[PDB]
């Protein structure tokens, strides 16, 4: 549905962040595969403590999306 996509945006502990994406890419890959979502990891910047990460599709497929990035925090 056209009318269910919106946007939505979250901080990732910059500690943390690699464990998000994982080797060659291939946990986001899984993340993004599993929730029907589009991630998107901000570019870096200098002295953050926090990495920032949009999520865009429905409401149910952006709470996926966040539900799974918790669990690949687990």
């Amino acid at each position: 549905p056209l009318g269910s996509q919106t946007t939505h945006e979250l901080t990732i502990p910059n500690n943390l962040i690699g464990c998000i994406i994982g080797r060659q890419g291939a946990n986001i890959n899984e993340i993004r595969q599993m929730s029907g979502a589009q991630i998107k990891i901000a570019n870096p910047v200098e002295g953050s403590s926090g990495r920032q990460v949009t999520i865009t599709g429905s409401a149910a497929s952006i709470s996926l999306a966040q539900y799974l990035i918790n669990a690949r925090l687990s």
